[PDB]
RNA sequence: AGCCAUGCAAGCCCUGAAACCCAUUGCCUUAGUGCG
DNA sequence: AAATTGATGATTGCCTTAGGGGC
DNA sequence: TTGCATCGAAACCAC
DNA sequence: GTGGTTTCGATGCAAGCCCCTAA
DNA sequence: GGCAATCATCAATTT
């Protein structure tokens, strides 16, 4: 039994269809039950999930890129494209909950940075008592993401181990890629993450055309390499360096140099947290520096 | 004495222009001094304010959109403009203690909003607990509004009175605007606000043009007018209605006739709201007659 | 008096061969001046 | 006299793109 | 796909 | 038995652009 | 015109 959801958050919006008839109001969960959807959020999926009626997903845009060729009608657009295009959609999985630790994480710490820069830009106690606050949150579960990588093989077998990552590093990096079987090749993670080449020309971001990389990892990997540099790490600042110097004959400006020398870096990472998370979870494989 | 100063933070930046030489920082503050900049901070001019020390500042597209007829030079263009046409420099006012708790009481509330749709979206303990301690801070800083209010006329002798203003809406409109006698008249008010009209056409944003209107105060305008709708405050729901209607046979749909009318309400108030802010400052005044004023 | 269409923010999504090809962001503050 | 919290040294440059659309 | 922008009045609460 | 704090009702609509550049 | 992105090391502080 297939059902496409039109999803909402108000009921008023929401339609499901069957192939060939419209409901308002989704069942009772059961393994029978295969749904499509257009990214409907985990607050309803899950009921479905706990009990194996599997839920698969599509990007926000499959269905605006198949109109370059009411409401209602596009719960049988994603129904449609279910049947014709069946390679676009993806299986939603639960989330583990560093996930979410690593969230409120960062949902405390861009309420900080955004507290110290008001402190910056002009002195009050009221922002500097709120600053001492908010920065006992981010530092509570800092120490809430330190005690949940326990669970986290990749980190206490490895990433534990390579001087210069910690708790955020691998908090970020666990939970912006997740299960590395929606990965089946490196160059799959790179794209995803914003790391692929056409024709040698980056992914960049462009007004009036949608995005199809996941920046947040490629924001959070320059983070992991700026670590790389400053505390010379094993393998990694070899390789930068090898890179910044093979690279500034073919660039105008010692910058050029160093952001493709980062990139490169980035890039061989991925691999490695790759290679390593499928040899742990028993994937295909197809040198990390304390990994044997 | 005129000194043009390209001001920063950092004083490995900071230049100025004595009209012959370049120095790199700025001399003892003297009524005697009379310095021109490119939108430099209180933090900096503040010591000047406090001695007569004019300071003059012109908008940070004036150079720009003059350039369109060392890196040090920048501050040589602001003495040039200032030479050519002083016109462009308006004299910098130290601010009311209000704007700053209106300023830290807005960004109490934008965290306050983030906090709630983080809630909105997912539920957890440590942002339920981080919710009400920012919702705390957001009170009591309303609170410091309310109780500043009241060294501000304009609030207690005339805003105080009308259906739908309270705290909020008085101190957002008051420290937007700032003071009134930087606005000789109400189409001046209208065209910084946001409200004016060219050849029938108003003031849009618009990509990689630089706009030349404070965009918050007619954002703020738009709830004061939403509060006296709510409210059917007086002679603002009035004209509301009687707009909305006027304009409807002339427009396609409800919501176009809504804006119309809402911004002839917001430009009416805003009308109401510079002449008695002028009279109370004792400034000249010019030209519907405000309801509580008299 | 006529002419006349305010924004801010949140959540989530994204899928090039392991050479070579190869330029990450997220914020903050402040400014802005129609006609008779 | 150990666990927790604080401080601050580690390096690295200086274009444009201002910047994703969508549910 | 969402929630927010405010005040005025009725009710609840503590001391 | 008052001063202060909480909850919630009022009213209006479903474009169009997301769409400011600068110090 | 500004800041932040985090980890490692040495030390100070409370308990
Ligand atoms: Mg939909
Ligand atoms: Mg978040
Ligand atoms: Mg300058
Ligand atoms: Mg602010």
């Amino acid at each position: 039994t297939i059902l496409a959801v039109d999803w909402s958050h108000e009921e008023r919006k929401l339609a499901i269809f069957d192939g060939k008839k419209i409901r308002k109001k989704l069942p009772e969960p059961s393994s029978d039950v295969i749904i499509v959807a257009e990214n409907i959020p985990q607050k309803y999926a899950a009921p479905f999930i706990e009990v194996g009626a599997k839920v698969l997903r599509c990007s926000t845009n499959a269905t605006a890129d198949a109109r370059k060729n009411n409401d209602e009608n596009d719960s049988k657009v994603i129904w449609a494209l279910y049947q014709t295009h069946p390679e676009l959609f993806r299986e939603m999985k639960l989330e583990p909950p560093l996930s979410s630790y690593y969230a409120i994480f960062k949902d405390y710490q861009e309420v900080r940075i955004r507290t110290g820069n008001r402190l910056y830009s002009d002195r009050t106690d009221a922002m500097e008592e709120f600053f001492k606050i908010v920065k006992k949150g981010e530092h509570e579960l800092k120490k809430a993401v330190d005690k949940e990588l326990e669970n986290h093989p990749v980190y206490t077998q490895w990433l534990q181990h390579i001087k210069g990552i910690g708790p955020v590093v691998a908090g970020g990096l666990i939970s912006l890629i997740g299960d590395i079987d929606r990965f089946d090749s490196v160059s799959k993670l790179w794209a995803y993450a914003g790391y692929s080449v056409d024709n040698g020309k980056v992914q960049k971001r462009k007004k009036g055309v949608a995005s199809n990389w996941k920046n947040k990892i490629r924001t959070h990997c320059y983070n992991i390499v700026d670590s790389f540099i400053k505390q010379r790490t094993s393998v990694y600042r070899e390789l930068y360096d090898a890179e910044k110097a093979r690279q500034r004959p073919k660039v105008e400006s010692d910058g050029h140099a160093h952001n493709r020398a980062v990139r490169k870096v980035a890039k061989v990472f991925l691999q490695h947290y790759w290679v390593v998370s499928r040899e742990l979870a028993g994937f295909s494989v197809s040198k990390p520096p304390h990994w044997n």
